[PDB]
């Protein structure tokens, strides 16, 4: 249950360089890959984030009407 929390903006622009900050900072935790991109993200230009930022949007809006559903009785899935 539960459709998950998809894309955060910071989803696809981290995917985009994850093993190239690993690459140069092999040295990097969920804690540091996170923390390192929890700034980029936040100084990517923000009028960069917008591409992605709409994307991350659109699933994450899917699950809300799918969580919405699934808290509000989706069990009974289409059957």
């Amino acid at each position: 249950n539960a459709p998950k929390r998809p894309p955060s903006a910071f989803f696809l622009f981290c995917s985009e360089y994850r093993p190239k900050i690993k690459g140069e900072h092999p040295g990097l935790s969920i804690g540091d890959v996170a923390k390192k991109l929890g700034e980029m993200w936040n100084n990517t230009a923000a009028d960069d984030k917008q591409p992605y930022e709409k994307k991350a949007a659109k699933l994450k809006e899917k699950y809300e009407k799918d969580i919405a559903a699934y808290r509000a009785k989706g069990k009974p899935d289409a059957a």
